[PDB]
C-alpha cells in the first residue's frame, strides 16, 4: 500500500504538472518521495529528510565526477538524444555508461534501508532505466512501475545505442512500464522482439527472458482549473494594458525551452513563409517565441534563433511594425498563463516530444466563450488526444504557414468547437485521472 | 578649361552628393566624363559616348577577369582594407596588382584619343592611383589633379603594402593632390618623406624625386537646400501613417553601407550598453539601423550582415519586453527622399565608424533637420566630418559606455542646446558645400602652371 517515488529531483513542499500527480498519489496511500537534491561536491552528509504528516521527502547529493557522466553524460548526450530521434547527436563513451550504472547503483544503495516488503515503487524518468535491475540485485520482490515521459525510439534508431541490449534487458525488471502514447509501447515491444523472442497475451501482458511484466499508455496530463484560475486574474500593471497598446494586433504565441527536438528554428521558418505567402497579414499580426535558457549543449540553438530573428525582422520588419519578438528571459508561471489567454495563435511545433503539456496548458488557458487555436505537430505526444487542434507536419513550412493563417481567420464558432472538445479531453484525463491509472494498475500487480 | 572627369564609375542622365559636384564642375566650362559602365563583357566595343550640349559621358565596359583582379581584388581587397587601417583584411597576390596596373593602362588608351593639350583632369578614388603616370608615359602635359575620397594611411601601415613604394612614386606624377582631411594629407607626406627626400614650401608645395606636385585638403560637401526639401515634404501614404504612431518614442538612427570600417557591430553594442547602464529608457527610446542590400554582393560584407542579425536577435531578446522591441534592423532599401525624412524626424543621429574618409551622412543629418527643433548628431571622432562638425557630440567607438553616455546626452538635451549645436553645424556644412568643394579644386587645379 504505501508508495515510494523515486524521480530525478524531487520538489521541496501548484507551479507545475509532474509534481501535482506525484504529490496526488504521495497523499492518497503516503509514502516517501527519494530523490536528487539538486547540489553537488558533498555526497557522504546523511540523507536530507524532511516530513510533513502523510509523505516523507528523502533527497541526496552527488559528486561532480557522476553528475557529468551520468546526467551530463549518459542521460542527457546518449539516451536524449537517441530517444528524440537523433543518432547524429549521440556521444557514446563507455566511462559515461559506467557512470551512469554507478549512480544508479548508489541511489538503490541510499534507498534499500528505507524500503518496506509492502511498498509498491515508482520510478520516473530515462535518468534511472537501469533502477528496478539494480533493486532485484538486493532482493527487492516489490511491485515496481516505470514511466518514461520522453519517446521511446524505434528500433532501427534504438539498436544503434552500443549499450542498447542492456537497457533492453533492464528495463524488463519493471513490474509495469509506462508510456506517453501508444507509439512509445510499440516502439518499446519491437526493440525487445528484435532482441528476444516476447510472448504477448490480451495486448499489454508480456515475458521476455522468463520474466513478466506489463506495458500501459498512460499520456499525462494537467491540473485544469488551476490554469484557469492563474489565467483569469488580471496582469501586472505595465503589462495590464500592453494588451491595450495592442488591439489591433493578432498574436501568436509559444513557449519552450531551447532543444533540438523543439525545432525551433523551424517555426521561425515557418512564420517567414507566412509573411512571404500572406502579405495581407503584415502590419497585423506578430509572432512571440519565449526561450529562457537554463548548458552549453543548447547555446548553439540559441544562436541560430538570434540570428533568424534578425534576419526575419530584418527582411519583413517596417519602421513601426517588427514581425517576430524573441524573448531569452524567464517569465514566471501564473504570467504565461495570461498571455495564452490572450493570446489569438497557440503555436506548439515540435519535431518530437514525448508530451507537450505546453499545448494543454494554452488550451486550458483560454477563455471559452472567445478562445484561441492551438497549431500542434502530429510529433507531439499530445497530438493523439487533441485532435481537433490543427494538426501540421513541420517539416512542411507552407504547411505551417497554412495553418497558421487559417488560425488567424477562423470563426468565433468553430473556435469554440475546436477549443470545448480539446478542453473536454484535457478535464477527462488530467494529472489527477493519470496518478491513479498508474496507480491502480501497480498495486493490481503480483509480485 | 575644358574638364575631364575619370571616375571608375559615370552618373548617364540630383539625389546623390559626389555626382553633384562632378556634374556642377562639367557644366562650368564643359567637358568630358570618362568611367567604366558598370558592366562586364564586349570590352571590345566602342566607347558608348551620350552628349548633351557641354559634357560627353564616355563610359566602357571590362572583361570579367578586369573586373576581378583590378576592382574586387587590388581596389577593394588590398587598397580598401590597408586605407582603412586593416592590414589583417588585405589580400594580396601579384595577378591582382599586375591586373590593376594592366587596367589603368588601359583606360589611359582609351582616353588618350579624347583628350586636348589644354585640358585639365581630374582623377578620383584609389582605383586610379597610377593613372596620372600612365597619362605621363604617354606624354600627357596636362595639369592633372587627383582626389582621393578614403583616408590615406600612416606610414606602419601602409607601408605593409608590398608594392607601397610604385604607388608613391606615381602619385608623385600627379600636380595636385587633393585630400579629405589634414590627416590624411599629412599621412601622405609622411610616407612620402619615409621612402625619399621631399622639399616643402610655404606650406603645400613640393618635390619628389625631381617631380613637382601640390597638396591641399577639401572636404566633401552636400547640397544643404536639396537635402532641406526632400527632408521637409509629405510622407508616403503608410510612413505618414506611423509618424503618428511614433509619437512617444525617441528614434536613435543610422543609415550606412555593410562595411568593416563602418563599426556597425560596435554601434549595436553601444546601443546595449545605453540599454544596460540607462535603464530610466526602457520602453521609450528606439534604435533603427538600415542597412541596404549590396548590388556587389561582396561576400566580405555578408559576415558583417551576418553579425549583425544575430546581435540584432540577442540585444532584442534580452532587453525586449512583450510591448516594446529596442532595436530594429531593416536589411531593406529605402528610397533616399525618404531617408531624409526619416532623419528629420529622428532624435538622434548616430553616426560612428571606425575610420571614414568623410561621412556624409553626417552632413546630411544635420541638413535634414528642422531648425527650429533639431535632433543630436553623435559623431565618431574617426570619421572626417569630426574636423569641421566640433559641435557634434564626438566619440570614441572603442568606448562603449563613451558611446552610450553620449546617446544618453543627446536623448535629454533641452531644446536651446540642440539648436545651438545645431545652428553651429549647419552653418559649416552651408559655407562648404558640394559646389564650393569643386570649385577650390578645379581653381587650384587652373592655377598650376604645367
Amino acid at each position: 500500500s504505501r508508495l515510494v517515488v523515486v524521480s530525478n529531483r524531487i520538489a521541496p513542499p501548484s507551479a507545475g504538472g509532474l509534481a501535482v500527480g506525484i504529490l496526488g498519489a504521495l497523499k492518497a496511500a503516503g509514502g516517501l518521495w527519494f530523490g536528487w537534491s539538486g547540489e553537488t561536491g558533498n555526497e557522504d552528509q546523511p540523507l536530507k529528510k524532511v516530513k510533513k504528516g502523510n509523505i516523507t521527502w528523502a533527497s541526496f547529493n552527488l559528486s561532480e565526477q557522476d553528475l557529468d557522466e551520468y546526467y551530463n553524460q549518459f542521460s542527457n548526450a546518449v539516451l536524449w538524444p537517441a530517444f528524440h530521434y537523433r543518432l547524429d547527436l549521440v556521444q557514446f563513451q563507455r566511462p559515461a555508461w559506467d557512470g551512469y550504472l554507478r549512480v544508479n547503483a548508489l541511489l538503490a544503495d541510499k534507498l534499500l534501508p528505507l524500503l518496506q516488503d509492502d511498498d509498491i515503487i515508482w520510478i520516473h524518468d530515462y535518468h534511472l532505466l537501469p533502477f528496478a535491475h539494480e533493486l532485484r540485485k538486493r532482493g527487492v520482490n516489490n511491485r515496481i512501475g516505470f514511466f518514461l515521459h520522453i519517446p521511446f525510439p524505434t528500433p532501427e534508431i534504438f539498436n544503434a545505442l552500443p549499450t542498447y541490449d542492456t537497457l533492453l534487458e533492464q528495463l524488463c525488471d519493471y513490474d509495469l512500464l509506462g508510456f506517453q502514447t501508444e507509439n512509445d509501447r510499440l516502439a518499446f515491444l519491437d526493440c525487445l522482439s528484435n532482441l528476444t523472442r516476447v510472448t504477448t497475451r490480451s495486448a499489454k501482458s508480456h515475458t521476455a527472458w522468463g520474466k513478466a511484466f506489463r506495458t500501459e499508455v498512460y499520456p499525462i496530463g494537467i491540473e485544469p482549473k488551476e490554469i484557469a484560475k492563474q489565467a483569469a486574474g488580471p496582469l501586472p500593471p505595465k503589462l495590464a494594458q500592453l494588451k491595450a497598446e495592442l488591439k489591433n494586433v493578432q498574436n501568436i504565441f509559444s513557449v519552450e525551452r531551447l532543444d533540438y527536438s523543439k525545432g525551433l528554428p523551424e517555426r521561425f521558418l515557418a512564420y517567414e513563409a507566412l509573411l512571404e505567402k500572406y502579405p495581407q497579414h503584415h502590419g497585423k499580426i506578430r509572432y512571440t517565441q519565449i526561450a529562457p535558457t537554463s548548458v552549453q549543449a543548447y547555446q548553439d540553438i540559441r544562436h541560430q534563433l538570434e540570428n533568424e530573428a534578425g534576419r526575419i525582422n530584418g527582411k519583413y520588419g517596417q519602421l513601426g511594425w517588427t514581425p517576430l519578438y524573441y524573448l531569452n528571459q524567464h517569465f514566471d508561471r501564473k504570467l504565461l498563463m495570461k498571455i495564452f489567454r490572450y493570446s489569438d495563435v497557440g503555436l506548439v511545433t515540435p519535431l518530437r516530444d514525448g508530451m507537450n503539456l505546453v499545448a494543454k496548458e494554452y488550451v486550458a488557458a483560454q477563455d471559452p466563450a472567445n478562445p484561441g487555436v492551438l497549431v500542434l505537430s502530429q510529433f507531439a505526444g499530445a497530438a493523439n488526444e487533441l485532435t481537433s487542434a490543427l494538426i501540421v507536419n513541420p517539416y512542411d513550412r507552407d504547411e505551417v504557414a497554412a495553418a497558421l493563417d487559417r488560425a488567424l481567420t477562423m470563426s468565433l464558432a468553430e473556435r469554440i468547437s475546436r477549443h470545448a472538445e480539446m478542453l473536454d479531453v484535457i478535464v477527462k484525463n488530467d494529472i489527477n485521472h493519470w496518478q491513479e491509472c498508474f496507480i491502480s494498475d501497480l498495486k493490481q500487480i503480483v509480485p
